[PDB]
């Protein structure tokens, strides 16, 4: 604000002051460049929130206006806009309107300085009246959104053509989905229902009845005929804005959730048909869990279709395609018919095609080899050769030795490295694997995870775990992948994005449905393994962890009453020492500071979003402890949308705030940073509900996600369902309650004694 209001003196004072400027800058050029610099400011401002320096800054402008006149300048429109803009803003919704629409009818905006697109303008009113209710939806269509695609002239590149795409887009969609045309498309089909139902009891009453009959059949057509209509222009215009712009980039997401429910009309398939080959495969990159999912080897026009983008983006983007084809084409999920003959024989005959072109011939050997070597290696346990924390040199097994060889012939970018999709197409500046360390060390389990290391071309280190065994990677990876999407929704609000909340991602990387490839996280140090030395070291008279874990797992068949006294007796001999984290690894007060205030906004942010996702599981083992940057790292994300609370004995907190989470925040303990960046969060979430709801609708059409925990994974835990689901995420974002009642209601919740006393002993809530 500082800067921006001394900038605006200065444009000010040097369009009054004529004798200080140069000789060739007459005063129209001044004004001009003044009036440039308000409207710029007042972009800014609008984002800030800002409403009293809107509305200085456009009146200001408008008081400028005349003497703008009389210097030959044309500035009405752009002047006027900034006015409707203030309104708007201010909640004037129909005095903004009136203001947009007097500039529509009564101005010239071709021959005018600070130009203004009409079609912008246009569409700028067709927003507007559709938010305010003002005119029925089919005159909305009729004056201001075809007129603009009109005033377009042919263009169909550029940001004003994507955000008139766009606009239309939004608007056919939301005319499919509305409830008011959903209840009249099911009145009127059962009135055909029981109408024909009439006809077959009595088969003038017959011809009357018939004739009834046939209008009301004459009425459905109409209507379904309507909303043909209206998919035709949802479909075409979606991928006319993806192929436009960058700025509207989740409508990928909606196209595609969109595409994949009318997978049989025909009609949809004839339009995705003649527009998809426009669409940059960037957009797509993201998507290949779901596109990948619904091949099929039928001979239709929409495997016809699928099957060619996922080949075009395996072809620009390999580094992003060939491991869900590899894994298409070596993951034989059953020998049953249960349809994957589809699935495993068309990415068979992708994987084919792939190995046989041009510009992907390096590359897929590559990876075919690399992942046998992986997976063999993964597969490999021998409890002599390999024990649970030793230090093992991966060269005396026959395993290790061909890993090491095919792997040293086969260079490939590290398999648990994030590659961000590049635009120009050019993988070349991404480090391969120069080298592996000689050893590995191994983990305690009975299928050993050994935690291999990389060291590739520029000299870093890329630890993996090779996971093998009974373990399902897939539902890890998805939700890694929405919890990565829903996080960078926290990015478009400015409360969350000035405070940086967010998460912390990692990358799985599914091989097999038995194996897979996990990346560790570079200098951490999991939650258990930190408190538990640390518990004995500065309380050497308390409990130990053991003891306290064995204390609360004897009291598990009790009444309640007897497990929350056994509760309180555990946590009064055990203190918390979360706080020393900070003292430790950062001994510097202004590093130490800002270390811990990373820590809250890291915490805050993650139980907000997992408590809206119903993320459960959440133990010691997957939290981990970043000791370079403070903040917390959340892995393991696969117990989601409450299956959690379906277990023996069940999960019922929303998410973990033990006390030490609470103790590691401050002396404010959990009012301050903790409670005004979850209320920040939980406001941003519900603002977005219906970017939400589009990606939990893409998680629907995938049909390789279970939305039940099935009972080798609940065995291992512990020693339509879609649709609740999806329900269940859409009332915790509901705006009934305010932000600050609901988060009161869940930190109380979550800290409360008689909901930590009957949690299971692993869940070790004592801690
Ligand atoms: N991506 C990762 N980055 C860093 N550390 C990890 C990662 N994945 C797992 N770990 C740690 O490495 C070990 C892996 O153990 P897990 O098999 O996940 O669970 P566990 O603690 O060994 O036993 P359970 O089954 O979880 S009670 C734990 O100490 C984790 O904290
Ligand atoms: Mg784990």
């Amino acid at each position: 604000s500082q800067i921006l209001s001394c900038r605006e003196t200065t444009l000010s004072m040097w369009s009054q002051r004529h004798n200080l400027r140069a000789a060739g800058l007459t005063s129209a050029d001044a004004r001009l460049v003044q009036i440039r610099g308000m409207l710029l400011s007042s972009d800014i401002f609008r984002f800030h929130r800002a409403r009293q320096e809107t509305l200085n800054l456009s009146t200001a402008l408008s008081d400028l206006i005349p003497s703008c006149e009389s210097l030959g300048l044309s500035v009405d429109a752009a002047i006027k806009m900034e006015a409707a803009n203030a309104l708007w803003d201010h909640g004037e919704m129909i005095s903004s309107i009136r203001m947009l629409q007097a500039i529509d009818k009564d101005s010239s905006l071709k021959k005018q300085s600070v130009p203004l697109s009409r079609s912008d303008l246009l569409s700028k009113i067709g927003y507007q009246v559709s938010v305010a209710r003002l005119e029925s939806p089919d005159a909305i269509q009729k004056k201001y959104l075809e007129p603009a695609l009109k005033e377009l002239k042919g263009k169909i590149e550029g940001r004003e053509a994507g955000q008139v795409f766009h606009q239309f887009a939004v608007f056919c969609d939301e005319q499919l989905q509305n409830p008011d045309s959903l209840e009249d498309l099911a009145r009127l089909q059962n009135l055909k229902k029981g109408k024909d139902e009439e006809v077959a009891q009595l088969k003038s009453h017959l011809a009357k009845a018939k004739q009834w009959q046939e209008l009301d059949q004459q009425e459905l057509r109409r209507v379904e005929q309507t909303r043909s209509e209206f998919l035709k222009l949802c479909i075409e215009n979606y991928l006319l804005s993806l192929a436009a712009s960058d700025e509207h980039d989740n409508d990928a997401l909606r196209f595609m959730a969109l595409w994949l429910e009318k997978s049989e009309e025909e009609v949809a398939n004839e339009v995705v048909k003649k527009w998809i080959n426009k669409v940059p495969t960037r957009k797509f990159a993201l998507l290949m869990n779901q596109l990948s999912s619904r091949l099929q080897d039928h001979n239709t026009l929409f495997q016809k279709l699928l099957i060619d983008l996922v080949y075009r983006i395996c072809v620009d983007h390999p580094y992003h395609g060939m491991y869900h084809i590899w894994t298409g084409a070596r993951t034989r999920v059953n020998k049953d018919d249960e349809v994957a003959v589809s699935r495993q024989r068309a990415t068979d005959k992708i994987a084919k095609a792939l190995s046989k072109n041009n510009k992907v011939s390096s590359i897929w050997p590559a990876i075919d080899q690399t992942s046998r070597v992986y997976h063999a290696l993964a597969m490999d346990r021998d409890p002599t050769r390999y024990k649970s924390g030793q230090k093992v040199p991966i060269k005396n097994s026959p395993v290790g030795q061909n890993f090491l060889s095919t792997m040293s012939n086969n260079p490939i970018p590290p398999p648990t490295l994030q590659i961000e999709v590049s635009a120009n197409l050019d993988y070349s500046h991404v480090p391969m694997i120069h080298k592996f360390a000689p050893e590995m060390a191994i983990a305690s389990g009975v299928s050993a995870p050994k935690i291999l290391t990389a060291i590739g071309t520029d000299g870093r280190k890329y630890k993996q775990l090779v996971k093998g065994g009974n373990d399902d990677l897939r539902q890890d990876a998805i939700m890694e992948q929405v919890f990565a999407a829903v996080s960078e929704l926290l990015k478009l609000h400015r409360e969350t994005r000035q405070r940086n909340l967010g998460i912390r991602t990692y990358k799985v990387l599914p091989l097999t449905s038995s194996s897979g490839l996990i990346e560790f996280v570079s200098n951490t140090i999991p939650l258990h393994e930190y408190l538990m030395p640390a518990h004995e070291r500065y309380y050497p008279k308390d409990l130990k962890g053991s003891q306290c874990r064995k204390e609360i797992a004897n009291a598990q068949t009790k009444n309640t009453e007897t497990r929350i006294a056994v509760y309180r007796r555990v946590t009064e001999r055990f203190h918390p020492v979360m706080r020393y984290f900070f003292m430790e690894y950062f001994p510097d007060p202004d590093e130490w500071f800002q270390k811990r205030t990373n820590y809250t906004r890291t915490t805050a942010a993650i139980s907000m979003l997992g408590h809206v996702l119903g993320l459960g599981d959440r133990h010691g083992h997957n939290i981990l402890l970043d000791h370079k940057t403070g903040e917390v790292v959340h892995i393991d994300l696969g117990v989601a949308f409450e299956m959690g609370r379906v277990l023996p004995v069940p999960e019922l907190v929303p998410f973990r705030l033990t006390r030490d989470i609470v103790d590691g925040m401050g002396i404010t303990k959990t009012e301050g940073v903790f409670r005004r960046c979850c209320e920040f969060t939980l406001d941003a979430l519900r603002e977005e509900a219906a970017s939400i709801q589009t990606i939990l609708d893409s998680l629907r059409h995938d049909t390789l996600y279970q939305w039940s925990i099935s009972p080798v994974r609940m065995a291992k835990l512990q020693n339509s369902e879609a649709d609740r689901a999806i329900e269940v995420v859409k009332k915790k974002l509901s705006k009934t309650l305010s932000v600050m009642a609901t988060v009161n209601d869940l930190i109380n919740q979550a800290t409360s004694v008689s909901n930590l006393a009957v949690l299971y002993s692993g869940w070790a809530a004592y801690a």
